[PDB]
Formats: C-alpha cells, sequence, structure tokens
C-alpha cells in the first residue's frame, strides 16, 4: 500500500483525449495522497506545453501525457530546483499511473525543462 491512489477521473478524461484523435494533453500531479488532473489542453508544440509549466513554479514534480494522435507520449517532469524526496514520490508512483494508460510511448528519463524536449 503506497498510501497513494489514482483519481478515476484521471482515466476517464485520459480516454476522452484518446478518443478524440486530436493534439492534446494532460497535466498530472500528487494531492493528498492522489494523482489528479493539474490541466489538460489542446495541444500546440510539446516544447510550449513544458514551458508553461517552467513558469509555473507550483508544479515541481508532475506527470506529462502529450497526445501527438500518431503516438501518445508520457514522460515525468522535475525541476532542478525540485527536492529529492517529492522526486521519489513521483518516481515510486509513476508505475501507477501507466497501469490505466498503458499504450503510451514513455520517455525513461525525468524531464527537468523544456529544453530537454526542445530537440526531442
Amino acid at each position: 500500500i503506497s498510501g497513494i491512489r489514482v483519481n478515476d477521473n484521471c482515466v476517464t478524461e485520459f480516454n476522452n483525449m484518446k478518443i478524440r484523435k486530436t493534439c492534446g494533453w494532460i497535466i498530472f500531479v500528487i494531492q493528498n495522497c492522489e494523482i489528479i488532473i493539474h490541466s489538460k489542453g489542446a495541444s500546440t508544440t510539446l516544447t510550449e506545453l513544458v514551458q508553461s509549466i517552467d513558469k509555473n513554479n507550483e508544479i515541481q514534480c508532475a506527470y506529462v501525457v502529450f497526445d501527438a494522435v500518431s503516438k501518445i507520449h508520457f514522460f515525468m517532469y522535475a525541476r532542478e530546483s525540485s527536492n529529492s524526496r517529492d522526486r521519489m514520490t513521483y518516481a515510486s508512483s509513476k508505475q501507477a499511473i501507466l497501469k490505466k494508460i498503458e499504450g503510451v510511448n514513455v520517455l525513461t528519463s525525468v524531464i527537468e525543462s523544456a529544453q530537454d524536449v526542445a530537440d526531442l
């Protein structure tokens, strides 16, 4: 028992996005011991999405899905200035969220800023 659960809404809205077949994204965070949706939207570019996240210092870590229609990509975000305990929490809960969105292209490395995606 992790003490962290996935809110069913994460899966509802991920499926919404998947079935819509348009370029979109969802950001998930952990709040009060559950993984919930922080925000969701239509995409411009993956780099602009991560730039927006970089600008919000309240997002220290997150899970991000980016639906590019051809494929849906998943990564863990954690800013350089994020604390090690927070990062461990997210890393450790990563598999829990992935169980409900199996089929995504996972990036194994933690993304720390928009720079990291700006090439790939």
